[PDB]
């Protein structure tokens, strides 16, 4: 996503923390002057632009490109090295929890896990290797030239033309998404990685055209936006197994 989805993502997240993780998680944001858990959310980001160790090494991060195998993951032939999304939010989550670390470790876990459950449910963050995520499917949307995955991060939910304030609600205000009945934080990445990736298989998501406007909005913007809640919903229940346990 872009910085308004991520920030979004964690909005939803935020109001279902259960109180043993509304507390942690206020304990390590409070360790920095002025984060919100939708403040951090598009940290990684900002790192992977602006940091010349750090951004490098996380860039693999925030994807996984599975479409080739059909939404088929396997770490090593997709994620060598854990260079992916779906072993570093594994790896992100264990660091998370474990209590022994310094607030500083803990706080940087908490960003890296707050921004890739967002990127994990971004279906062209899971999708195809050989355009780099839809990146090189370049297209006109409306009057204006973009590609397909600036299309999912951002330039639909741009047409709302809504600041977080009026997002939120919206995305609150859909049916409740069925989760799984308990997070595994070490089995659920893969789940959602395979079910972002069948998303971006889905017929028309790829355009037969180059030229679309408000035809594919109207039937793709309410599925980024389902992808938003689902997000939000799953990085609270993440959030309170690994700190409300
Ligand atoms: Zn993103
Ligand atoms: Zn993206
Ligand atoms: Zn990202």
């Amino acid at each position: 996503w872009g910085a308004q989805g991520h920030r979004l993502v964690a909005e939803v997240a935020d109001a279902r923390l259960n109180p043993t993780a509304r507390a942690e998680v206020d304990r390590l944001l409070a360790t920095e002057p002025d984060a919100t858990l939708a403040s951090i959310a598009p940290w990684a980001d900002q790192l992977r632009a602006k940091d010349p160790g750090l951004g490098r090494r996380s860039a693999g991060w925030h994807y996984v490109n599975i479409a080739e195998d059909n939404c088929h993951y396997e770490a090593p032939k997709h994620c060598r090295n854990g260079n992916c999304i779906v072993e570093a939010l594994k790896a992100q989550s264990t660091i998370l929890g474990d209590r022994s670390l310094t607030d500083g470790e803990r706080l940087q876990a908490l960003k890296f896990v707050v921004h890739l459950v967002g990127d994990i449910h971004q279906p062209m963050h899971a999708g195809y290797a050989h355009d780099k995520g839809g990146n090189d499917f370049q297209l006109q949307f409306g009057n204006r030239g973009t590609n397909l995955h600036s299309l999912w991060d951002s330039g639909m939910l741009n047409t709302r033309k809504l600041d977080d304030a009026g997002y939120l609600p919206l995305l609150q205000s859909q049916r409740a998404p069925k989760l799984a009945r308990q997070s595994n934080p070490q089995r659920d990445p893969q789940t959602w990685a395979e079910a972002s990736c069948r998303i971006s298989m889905q017929a028309g998501v790829y355009p037969a055209t180059r030229k679309i406007g408000d035809e594919y909005t109207e039937r793709y913007r309410p599925l980024a936006e389902a992808q938003l809640r689902l997000a939000g919903e799953n990085l609270a229940q993440l959030l309170n197994r690994v700190l409300g346990a």
